[PDB]
C-alpha cells in the first residue's frame, strides 16, 4: 500500500505495543515511570501521538532541504 | 544507567530531526498546540525517550551526521 | 522574497523570548507599565521588527541554534 | 557585563547599522516620520536595546560567534 500518514503511526503504535507487551505493561511503565494507574490514558493517548512524531520524523527531509540547512548553518558557523 | 544514556542519545536524535524539520512545522504534522511545544520538548520527548530506551527501539542520529558533513564542506571552499 | 517576511520571521521570534521570559521583566527592560505591557507588543514589536530586518539584523531561531550547536560539536570532533 | 552595558552594547550597534544605511534611508524603510527620527535614537532605540539585552539576542550570538570560531580552527 502507498505510504500514508495515518497508517505508517498506527504500524508504528503497534511496534511499540508489540514492545511493551514482550517486555510487560508492568515492567516497562515502571522501568520508564508513570504510575500504574496512569497506564491506561498512557497506552490510550501518548503512545499514538508519539507513534505520528515517529511517523512525521521517518517520513523525513529531501535533498534539499538538506542543502537548505546546510547552508543556513554555514553561515552561522562563519566569522 | 545504560538507558539513562541510552534515553539522552535518543532525545538528541529526536530534537535533531525536530529541528532539521522545523519546530513549528513538526508540531503541526503530529498535531501538538503550538502552546504546548514547549511542554513537549522540555517533558514529553524525554519521556518517550525512556521509552524508546527501554524497548530498545533503534534510533540513529544519521540525518544529523550528513548534515555535520555536507556544512563542513561549504565551510572549506 | 523580501523585507515583510524577515520582519515576520523576527516579530515571532521576538514574541515567543518576549513570553518564554516573562511579562513582569519585559515590563521592566522597557520601563513601561504591566498594565500595558501587553497594548505595547502590539503597537511597537512590530515596528522595531522591521528596523532589525531593514539593518539586516542576525536573528538566529532555536532551531538553527540547536542544529549549528550539534553540528560545532560534532566538527569540533 | 551587566545589563546597563549590554544594551549600550546593542545600542551601539544599532546606530551603526544606522549610520551605514543612513538615517532617513532606514527612516522611511521601516516607517517612522522623518521628523521622528530624532525620538528613535535617543528614547526608543534605548528601550529596544534593554529589551534585547534582557531577552539575552547576542548571547546567542556570541555563542554562535564562539562556536564559528573553534570550528574555523579545527577546520583550517
Amino acid at each position: 500500500v502507498r505510504a500514508n500518514k495515518r497508517n505508517e503511526a498506527l504500524r508504528i503504535e503497534s511496534a511499540l505495543l508489540n514492545k511493551i507487551a514482550m517486555l510487560g505493561t508492568e515492567k516497562t511503565a515502571e522501568a520508564v515511570g508513570v504510575d500504574k494507574s496512569q497506564i491506561s490514558r498512557w497506552k490510550r493517548d501518548w503512545i499514538p501521538k508519539f507513534s505520528m512524531l515517529l511517523a512525521v520524523l521517518e517520513w523525513g527531509v529531501v535533498d534539499d532541504d538538506m542543502a537548505r540547512l546546510a547552508r543556513q548553518v554555514a553561515a552561522i558557523l562563519t566569522n
